[PDB]
Order: structure tokens, then sequence, then C-alpha cells
């Protein structure tokens, strides 16, 4: 033989539940980047970029997940922790006509690229000057060893030490664990009795399942990136004091009076995004996430009230069971492939948005979310604040952007009615043209 392999075999970790379904949908389509996931931070004040580079450093070095590297086996993918060569562009557009435009431009050209794993590289940082004192911080990940909370934590770390060396302090120790137990314990828990529980419960819970109800006329594979249409709201609107929970509830709940209103399916099964981040995992960057099946039942003449009651049911008897994998479900129930369990995710991201840079203040806005499928309805909110951001996520080739913004008007309506008499049957709204 060739020792070649058996150093890369003994020199590496096997991917974890999540990474390997992320490496086997990509494999379908490896000239497919909708496994990126991109944000950017509006800074409003003066960035030095040597600071700025040596905060990402530290950090590099803090967030182990950054260093991941990715070596093909006959084990399909493996990973170490290895030394990623990397850079951090930095790009003056204060001359152009556009700045904004060019920097967008920019991050987009740059989140279109495809990404090959056993290369990389898998993450970009760069500093795009847009105005005098505004600069913005562009973020790229892939899904294979970064979701929404790490990213989230790492722009905290990264703000925090930023501030910490402009100021010429030297940074508090960092309160991340390695990825390396992470992946040990998702191996654990592979062979876990937790998981033989979780996967009873989710077999019983969508043991008779219907295909997903969705506003789309066609079915599709996820191929470019998303269409992505997005609106603010204010948080009167809704009305509820919501919090994280009871936000993704009337999410929910009126993401499937819609579609019930829309199609007359009344066993609405959608998707729900979950950090699956118990104890030591909570401080750990990297993939973990995972999107439980949430079914709600329909009756004629049901109100709100009744759906939101629905689903935190649905929620406080199913986030216990969270870290097993929907695809695993898929592929216990016996479905076919291509048949999926839920077509309509709901993703409620509660991350604070906020963040300070050398005391200056900065916002965090997303370009990318990972591949929408059908249709993600992605909900931005500051725990506090009185605003929402909207997304509405298509998959291109079942939806048109006019389309998707009439749709987006009309739940908009739609949902503001309904938060505004919750007692009042979802049968009784007239909706929009
Ligand atoms: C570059 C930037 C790009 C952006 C990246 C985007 C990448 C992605 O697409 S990844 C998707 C990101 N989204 C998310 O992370 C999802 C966020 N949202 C959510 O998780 C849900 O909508 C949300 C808010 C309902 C979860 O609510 P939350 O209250 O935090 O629940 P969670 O912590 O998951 O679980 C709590 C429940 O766990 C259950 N549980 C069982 N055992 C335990 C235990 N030992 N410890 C804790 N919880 C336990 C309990 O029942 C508990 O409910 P409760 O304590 O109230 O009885
Ligand atoms: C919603 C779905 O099943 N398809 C996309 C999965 S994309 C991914 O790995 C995560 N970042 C998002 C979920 C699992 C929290």
């Amino acid at each position: 033989g060739s020792h070649m392999d058996a150093s890369v075999m003994s020199t590496t970790y096997a991917l974890s539940a999540a990474q390997t379904e992320i490496w086997l949908a990509q494999q379908l389509y490896p000239d497919s980047p909708v496994y990126n996931i991109a944000q950017y931070t509006v800074i409003e004040g003066v960035i030095e970029p040597a600071v700025f580079e040596a905060a990402l450093r530290q950090v590099i070095d803090e967030a182990d997940t950054l260093r991941l590297q990715f070596i093909d086996s006959d084990d399909g993918l493996r990973q170490r922790i290895g030394t990623p060569a990397w850079s951090m562009p930095v790009l003056d557009l204060t001359a152009q006509a556009d700045p904004q435009a060019a920097a967008q431009a920019w991050m987009r050209a740059d989140y279109q690229q495809p990404v090959n794993l056993t290369q990389g590289p898998l993450f970009c940082y760069a500093l795009l000057k847009v105005a005098p004192a505004q600069w913005m911080w562009y973020q790229r990940y892939h899904v294979i060893m970064m979701d929404g909370y790490g990213a989230y934590l790492i722009a905290q770390r990264v703000a925090y030490v930023y501030s910490a060396l402009c100021e010429g302090t030297t940074p508090a120790e960092c309160d991340f664990g390695s990825i390396l137990q992470l992946l040990e314990s998702d191996a654990q828990y592979q062979i876990s009795a937790q998981r033989a529980q979780d996967e009873a419960y989710w077999l019983k819970h969508c043991a008779n399942w219907s295909e997903p109800a969705t506003l789309a006329s066609r079915s599709a594979p996820v191929l470019q990136q998303r269409l992505r249409q997005t609106t603010y709201l204010a948080i009167q609107a809704l009305g509820d004091a919501p919090d994280a929970r009871r936000l993704a509830q009337f999410m929910t709940a009126a993401m499937a009076a819609y579609l019930y209103r829309f199609t007359g399916e009344q066993d609405v099964v959608l998707g729900l995004p979950v950090k699956v981040r118990f104890g030591a995992d909570r401080h750990i960057p990297g993939m973990k996430s995972n999107t439980l099946p949430l079914r709600l039942t329909m009756r004629p003449g049901m109100n709100l009230s009744s759906l939101m009651q629905q689903a935190a049911q649905e929620m406080q008897s199913g986030l216990r069971h969270q870290r097993y994998p929907s695809e695993a479900l898929r592929r216990q129930l016996g479905m076919p492939s291509g048949q999926r369990l839920f077509g309509t995710t709901v993703n409620v991201m509660p991350f604070d948005l906020d963040l300070s840079f050398g005391g200056y203040s900065a916002t965090n806005h997303n370009l990318l979310n990972g591949p929408a499928e059908d249709l993600m309805l992605g909900v931005y909110w500051t725990p506090g604040s009185h605003q929402l951001r909207i997304d509405f996520d298509a998959n291109p080739a079942c939806y048109t952007p006019e389309g998707l913004g009439a749709h987006q008007r009309r739940f908009i309506r739609f949902m503001q009615v309904l938060a505004a008499d919750a007692t009042q049957p979802i049968d009784s709204i007239d909706l929009l043209d």
C-alpha cells in the first residue's frame, strides 16, 4: 500500500452529522455556492486596518473552527485543525461614484465564488471603506464550519478584541471552547441512548406525514443563490412584549395560516431552525444547527391564539429532541428522496445585531443565509429593539422576484391584521391582491 492515505486517516477527525449532511448535499452540485453564509457589519467610525487584522488573527487563534482543513479519503471527507492561508483585503471605495454599490458588488462577487472544501479558503474577511468614518467588515463562511450563532459569537469576539487593542489593553481571556470537543460530543451522541429517544420521538411525531404545503407551483432542488425580498417592520404590528420563543411561535402561526389560506392544506409542516447548543456547545463556534419539522393542524374557523398555542406546544415538546437531524428522520421515515418533510422554513434569529468597535457603533446585516430549497422566512431581531427585518428567501426556480414581493406584502398585511385581533378566525381576513 501507500502510507499517505494511512497518515491522512490517522491525522484527521470524522465529520459530524450536520457536516456529513452538508457535504452530501453539496456533492450533488459542487459548483453551487448556496452553502455560503455571509454578513457585513457597518461600522460608524474610523477603523485602523492593522489593528483589525491583529484582532482577526487573535480570534482565528481563539476559534479553531476557522482553521479547519478538509481532506478527501476512502471515508469520504475528513477534517483536521490545519494552517489556512488567509488575508484581509482593504478596499477604499470612497472615490467611486457609488461607494455603497461598489462594496455590495465586491462582496457579492466574493460570496458567488464556488468554494472547494479540500483547498479553501473556507472563510473570507475584508474591510471596505464606504464613507468617511463609515467602514464595512465583510464575513463569509461555508456552512460546513460555521452557522449563525457561531458567526454571531465570532463577530462579538472580534469587536471586543478590536476595542481592547485600540485602547492598548490586554483583551480578556476568550470564552470559546475547541471545535474538537464539539466533534467528540457529536460522535458520542451519534451512539447515544439520547439519540435513540430523539429518533423514536421524531418517528412518532411525523409518523403519517403529508407532502409539504407551499406557495410555489413547482418543486426543484436549490441551485442558484436565493432571491431575497427584505422588509423592515415595527414591533407594535406584532404587539404580542414577545420574547424569542413567542416571536417564533407567532411567525410560524402566521406562516401556517397564510399557507392554509393560499393552499387549503390543514396539516401544515414547517421548518424551524434551532441552535442545538447546550452547555459547552454554547461557547464553540462552528456548525451545530438543525431544522425541526413543526406540524400545525388547521381547523376551519380557528383564530391566531389557538394556532400560537399549538406552536408553543409543538416547540415545548420538540425542542428537547432537537439534536436529531431532520435528514436522518427523513431517511428513517422511509420517504423517497426528493420528498421533503417541509417546504417553508421559519428561521427566527434573535441575535444581537449591535456591536461596538473602538467606541464606534456598528450593525450587522445578512447577505446569505444558506440554501433556499423553497421558501425561507428569516426574522432578524435584536432582543429589545422595536424593529424586525423580514427576509423572504426563495428558490429562483420556483419563484420570480415580483411574485415573491407580492407574497411578502400580502403576508405582512395578513400578519399585521392577525396580530391586531388574535381571537378572530383566520378564515375571515380578506387578504390582498
Ligand atoms: C455570516 C452570517 C450568516 C448568518 C448565518 C446563518 C446560518 C444559518 O442558516 S444557521 C440558522 C440560524 N438560526 C438559528 O440558530 C435558530 C434560532 N432560533 C431558534 O433556535 C428558535 O427559533 C427558538 C428561538 C424558538 C429557540 O428558542 P430557545 O428558547 O432558545 O430554545 P432552545 O435553547 O433551543 O431550547 C430550549 C428548550 O430545550 C429543551 N431542553 C431539554 N433538555 C434541555 C437541557 N438540558 N438544557 C436546555 N434545554 C433543554 C427544553 O424543553 C427547553 O425549553 P424550556 O427550557 O423552555 O422548557
Ligand atoms: C432547512 C433545511 O433543511 N435545509 C437547509 C439546511 S442549511 C444548514 O445546514 C443550517 N445552517 C440551517 C438549518 C439546518 C438550521
